[PDB]
RNA sequence: CCCUGGGGGGGCCGGGCCACCCCUCCCACGGCGCGACCGCUCUCCCAGGGGGCGGGGCGGACUGUCCCCAGUGCGCCCCG
């Protein structure tokens, strides 16, 4: 006698952030050469000393 | 008008214009300079190399055989 389904107005929020964004060209370009500055420096500075 | 019934020329007067020299419109094309809009990006620049669009904000996320200090995007707002 009632199987119309009703619903839910469905609004009562509006925020927007929960998981990461992928990271661009020139943010994982410039992780690598970080790596490779870390890696010189402690191949030079920690096997010179 | 000219030469011997014949011959050779000049013509008759107004109208505008392609135009002929002097002043004026709209287009087509080409060049230089200027204005603002849209779109693209980083050079002159700046603290020989080097460091970029900067700078600031609301920020917000991220990166490092771990110089924990340094580095990189993106949204917005404003000038170059």
């Amino acid at each position: 006698e009632n199987p119309v389904y009703e619903k839910k107005p469905k609004k009562e929020v509006k925020k927007k952030r929960w998981n990461r964004p992928k990271m661009s060209l020139a943010q994982k370009k410039d992780r690598v050469a970080q790596k490779k500055a870390s890696f010189l420096r402690a191949q030079e500075r920690a096997a010179e000393s």
